[PDB]
């Protein structure tokens, strides 16, 4: 179960997609952040 999150954990899940693929939500922090979250799914 790979999903990451860019603010709490209730909108973590709330998205989510599964251990085979991988998500990264992002915001207005800067492109590394964007890239940082899907590292931290695709990996899961």
């Amino acid at each position: 179960w790979g999903c990451v999150c860019s603010g709490s954990t209730a909108v973590a899940n709330s998205h989510n997609a599964g251990p085979a693929y991988c998500v990264g939500y992002c915001g207005n922090n800067g492109v590394v952040t964007r890239n940082a979250n899907a590292n931290v799914a695709k990996t899961a």
